[PDB]
């Protein structure tokens, strides 16, 4: 009856595998469950190249006829990033799943131990595949295209305002109730077999009196995109203006999103730069990363940005 | 009988395609108020500089001390009205209504929303019961505290919310009802005294997220920056990189203050980081509330202090 | 060629004025003209709140018939924001068509400053005509947002913004005159829809009782001595009854009335518990529910098949 | 020196036991949390034991009888009321029109019962101790503590059938939260409550019974007769949006209002404002959704039935 799933871990609140694992037994009448210890470090360390092999690790369990899904327990500062990356480029329809804490283990209360049992549940469920990937916590399964961290503390931080949930897990029973209308997994392109590095992509802020040599380090450093997470719907000042010039002058690629946290950065003929569609400072700088594996052409990259 | 209200413009989509166009086009507002326009700037809201809202600040400061006075509406661009609304809650030592009014949707736009916008910022600006709550900002029907209203979406009518902390109140059937009073420091009883400035302590805000790079801290050091601002990862947390450079800033004097990124809540003191908290401000309210505070200090514990308070 | 849509207008504050006919309201928005060839239709004229079953039956034969037309691309349907939700999520199950039907309201007066109804049908005629709008149920169009009809719902008195569904989001959003898709909902409706209402005139009566404290069993008596086929019950948390809920409903079911329990509380699921009464609604609200449960009593009285509706449309 | 507080206990899944982790005593409650005991000197006291669905009027009457009492002693610094989460916005916006003092008052409850894994109650019932013990916490008015948040009873409400962050108040947000230990105070409420309410229930046993009756398509007129034959006082109506009335409901109301039942016009919307509106039968009930503005009414009923002094009530409380 059992599925067959895999906990992978990489650290975080939450946290080990095992100690998970055996801390939260229930695990074991919804899945037969393997512990792999991936890595084990706080989610703000997480690295580009680090996500780059663990998306190449969860493609080679997936690929596996004994696999049927994987859960990944993972921090939550930056769980929407590496969530999004897999999203882009895992390249099968078994579920993966996200899960996070946002008490510690030890804490009263801890949110840990259920997060954990909810997205084994989601993982083995055979409605789950094809959703693309998924974070689940506080009894909800978020979209890595749309989940974000909303907030510094709180167990209900992952929402996503304009989109909702995937679904709720409630009463032991998984409710499903949007499919994301997006690109993801086995329809994606961004194939990273094999790649070991990605390209340098760094998110500057607008904001009143905004600096143009933040623009100017970030050239010097060879950045290869720059992520300006925008006053309003991708607003530039003089300066940040002044500064997009300069990066598109020296062969950057000026992706506008905004710091608002929701909603859509509308194209503009009038403004230097391609615009982030609905995605956020820190998915648009993942998209990016990955379409400059692929591809130099602007028109090329703001077709992804609306399509993914 | 009626209020007398000026109605200080300093550009924005309000008034996208002069004050007195802006006034003409709703007046109804006359039947509300007295209103008297004055065009302060007319500039996109993404180009308001401390230099030109300490000078707002100081003719607000200037109109509310006049009896023929009751109150300032000031319209502005949506994109930073956070940021300028904020400075003036804590440098505004009236308690004369104070508020800020913006539009989403150009004037010359099928359903503009500055019209109706404008006509509730005049009745909430000329109504007696709108004293002494700090300054405000006005838009689809709600009234935002400066301190908690943020631009919470790119480009729709509803943008301004509070998520936590909710409305002061709301304007429904051409009347007031008032919900809240914020539990903190403004206005009358604020230390933030900016008479005779002409320009303010530089600080710059910078991003976290995943391979964060040390140099923007450098960068920033190496431009005279008096504090920093960090837009951290959760509840500021920090990587490796950006706990070097903040430790390279704050053996230079620069004032590192933790936000955080995720658009609410607290950052919670935590003596193993480098740097302040934020406390509930979000990143653009904290680089204005740093500012100001290093205009009276650098010491890390009173600015924490004011960071609780304000 | 431009996509050919009807506007059908029923009402609502969208035509008020401080009314109007459908062919105004075109008029007073001629940008319209510009995204489709629109026929206007005044099919009815009534606030939303006196909008009842017999009409909205009407109004999803006629949808029906005119989506069946080789010249008819999708339909706009212009309502008032207090039952807008009803009349949508009824279509969304008997419509048998993947064309679009947008229904669209205002919460202000088209005389109002700042009226919105303007910008919401224009938004809400580009969504008809827009090829891919197809194939995703009923929408309810306002305030820049695509609505989904199983999940929006009118959760303020009186703003702009009142129309959400919070934990389920949009199905997408109009921001510069450009259409953004998000969502497809994960449930059946329209063309996959077992809810064929052709040739019917009426519907079971089905009546919502709200629970709190205090709540008594007489109304449950009132509503079955008048004959009523189903209760919803508005419940207090997740369904929740008291001892005098229990008691009415059990009355209830003794005299084969189906007893289905949602909650008041605005959002969320409510679960299947076998110690209580009755049917569970899922994520259903009590207003959407009494809906379905009408159109299931129409095929069933079986709580097991209603029951299986209720998790899947 | 600690603060004293008195736990009172009522019921509700906080003292929830299922038979696995996917009835109780307060005692049990507290000894749960024994952190609890560097905040505060606790006392649990058990005032009743039952699911919030079946909280009555009298009972909560004598609940903020019994908590007038105990704030009335020099030794109590403040009440923790444990409760259910399915009726804790009637009882608690009860309290808070009805407790004569400036004292915390502070509900409780857990939407997880106390075998669940992770579940809430401990730490809400922490937080909950502490918000109860803070000297900042006084003259607040009555508040639900629940998921790190500090909700007033006025504006606070279950939101959600089944999720941990149900309470919310979309539009007035939450009075102040509670992060890493420490309190953020964020609003005071702008509105009359405690100690300068004029809604005084000492001598009382029972309240005018008021019911709620529900707007959508079709709604039927002879429910509104079945609640006047039954002796209601008032009705309060979940009206389609801002309290809008059907034919069959107008006639209804005119009815009530022919036998002297006070009919308010609220919302089943979830949030915002009624605005009156001479054309329509009734009062209308501000920002009270329908279970607050049957709480308002039946105190209001309890000092007058003119509808000018009830619906200044409404505007103000
Ligand atoms: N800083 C932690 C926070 C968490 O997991 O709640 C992490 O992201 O690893
Ligand atoms: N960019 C404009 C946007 C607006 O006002 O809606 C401004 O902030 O001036
Ligand atoms: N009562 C009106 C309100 C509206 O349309 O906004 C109706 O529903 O017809
Ligand atoms: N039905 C329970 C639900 C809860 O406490 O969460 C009660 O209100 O007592």
């Amino acid at each position: 009856k059992l599925p067959n799933i895999v906990i992978l871990a990489t650290g975080g609140t939450i946290a080990g595998v095992d100690t998970l694992i055996n801390a939260v037994p229930e695990v074991k009448k919804l899945a037969n469950v393997k512990g792999e210890q991936f890595s084990n470090m706080a989610s703000e360390n997480m690295t580009g190249d680090v996500v780059l092999k663990l998306s190449q690790r969860v493609n080679e369990l997936l690929a596996r006829d004994d696999v049927d899904g994987v859960v990944i327990t993972h921090g939550t500062d930056t769980v929407e990033e590496s969530a999004y990356f897999l999203h882009l480029t895992v390249k099968s329809d078994k579920p993966v799943v996200f899960v996070a804490a946002m008490r510690p283990a030890t804490a009263i209360s801890a949110d840990g131990p259920m997060n954990l049992l909810e997205a084994v549940r989601v993982a083995g469920d055979k409605q789950s595949r094809g959703r693309g990937v998924m974070v689940v916590i506080n009894d909800r399964i978020g979209s890595a295209r749309y989940i974000t961290k909303t907030n510094a503390s709180t167990l209900d931080t992952f929402r996503a305002n304009e989109e909702g949930y995937l679904g709720v897990i409630i009463g032991n029973r998984i409710y499903y109730q949007n499919r994301i209308d997006k690109l993801h997994t086995t329809r994606s392109v961004f194939d990273v077999r094999g790649l070991t590095s990605l390209p340098k992509v760094d998110i500057l802020y607008g904001y009143q009196d905004d600096p143009e040599y933040l623009y100017d380090a970030a050239i010097q450093h060879g950045v290869k995109g720059i992520v300006y997470a925008g006053m309003g719907a991708g607003s530039v000042s003089v300066r940040g203006i002044a500064g997009m010039r300069k990066a598109l002058e020296k062969g950057v690629v000026v992706m506008r999103s905004t710091r608002t946290g929701n909603g859509i950065v509308p194209p503009d003929e009038e403004l230097p730069g391609l615009v982030s569609d609905s995605l956020n400072p820190a998915h648009a700088r993942i998209l990016l990363m990955l379409a400059l594996t692929r591809t130099s052409d602007p028109k090329v990259i703001q077709e992804y940005f609306h399509t993914y």
